[PDB]
């Protein structure tokens, strides 16, 4: 008997040449690490949003590593360089389970360190659910435009189409894709998003949209259990995650250490917005994590 051909990413790169982790379902997740030259003060997991991937966090990760944190991430199943049918998940909990496996694995290699989470959009719903599953385990969470409440006009349009796939057998159904111009007022960052071949810019598959509605439902039920410290950054003109969700998260979370910063006029991707906003986002995350790792 001979060993089968190396498992490769969806872009045909052997996983044996890349940092990776195999999840509970036997799926390979592509991993990224940014470690300081000294002994890290803390670990921080970066949780990307729907359709994107971990490579989009390069600059934020380098800033965090500059604070002597060991930053780590993986592409969620169905995204980027990880395995899985594109933007499909059997249940939304798979994302949370896989973050927990990676966090548990890193804490074995770097024991006794505080661990933080940083999430954007769906990645912020994943961070919230991860922290609610393990009360008292995480030192803090940084949320950038987390998915807590979808945009009201898009939630109504979807929930109707969703109950049509929920009543019949229609596997290939999909809604329309995101209008990339609403991601950011920074046109260069919108063009970069439109140029990245690791980003899935296809319309949302209805099955996946159902899992996002499950995520929103679960986030709402988790808020009375959420006690982790958090920093919440939200743009007032975000057409993807309505700002009303950020106010509801500040109100309903039980956390004793919660802070909200609103960026007036800003769109969704605050860490890739107009320079004045992006520089503030980086500075605020730096101060917030620096204060909680001293
Ligand atoms: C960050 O990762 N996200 C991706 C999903 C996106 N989104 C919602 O929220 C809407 C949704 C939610 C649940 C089921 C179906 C659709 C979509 C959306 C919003 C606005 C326009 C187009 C698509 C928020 C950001």
């Amino acid at each position: 008997p001979e060993e089968s051909s190396p498992r490769r990413t969806p872009q045909s790169i052997p996983y044996q040449d890349l940092p990776h982790l195999v999840n509970a379902d036997g799926q390979y997740l592509f991993c990224r690490y940014w470690a300081p030259t000294g002994t890290p003060k803390a670990l921080i997991f970066v949780s990307h949003g729907a359709g994107e991937h971990s490579g989009r966090y390069e600059e934020l990760a380098r800033m965090l590593m500059g604070l002597d944190l060991l930053v780590f991430a993986h592409d969620h199943v169905g995204h980027g360089q990880s395995e899985g049918e594109r933007m499909v998940v059997s249940d939304f909990h798979v994302f949370v389970r896989d973050v927990l496996q990676h966090v548990d694995s890193m804490q074995k290699d770097y024991p006794g360190l505080p661990v933080f989470l940083l999430g954007h959009s769906m990645g912020g719903a994943i961070a919230i659910l991860t922290a609610a599953e393990r009360p008292g385990h995480f030192a803090g969470m940084v949320l950038i435009s987390p998915l807590v409440l979808a945009n009201p006009e898009s939630a109504t349009t979807f929930k109707v189409l969703a109950a049509k796939v929920l009543n019949s057998v229609l596997p290939n159904l999909s809604s329309g894709p995101i209008d990339s111009s609403v991601l950011s007022r920074n046109k260069t960052e919108v063009d970069i998003y439109n140029s990245d071949p690791l980003i899935c810019r296809a319309g949302l598959k209805v099955c996946f949209g159902i899992q996002l509605l499950n995520a929103v439902s679960r986030v709402e039920r988790a808020l009375p259990k959420l006690t982790v410290p958090f920093l919440l950054l939200q743009g007032s003109a975000d057409r993807l995650c309505d700002s009303k969700g950020a106010y509801l998260l500040m109100e309903l979370a039980k956390s004793q250490d919660k802070t909200l910063k609103i960026y007036e006029g800003a769109y969704h991707v605050l860490h890739k917005e107009l320079p004045e906003v992006t520089n503030s986002v980086f500075h605020e995350i730096n101060m917030w994590v620096s204060q909680r790792t001293a």
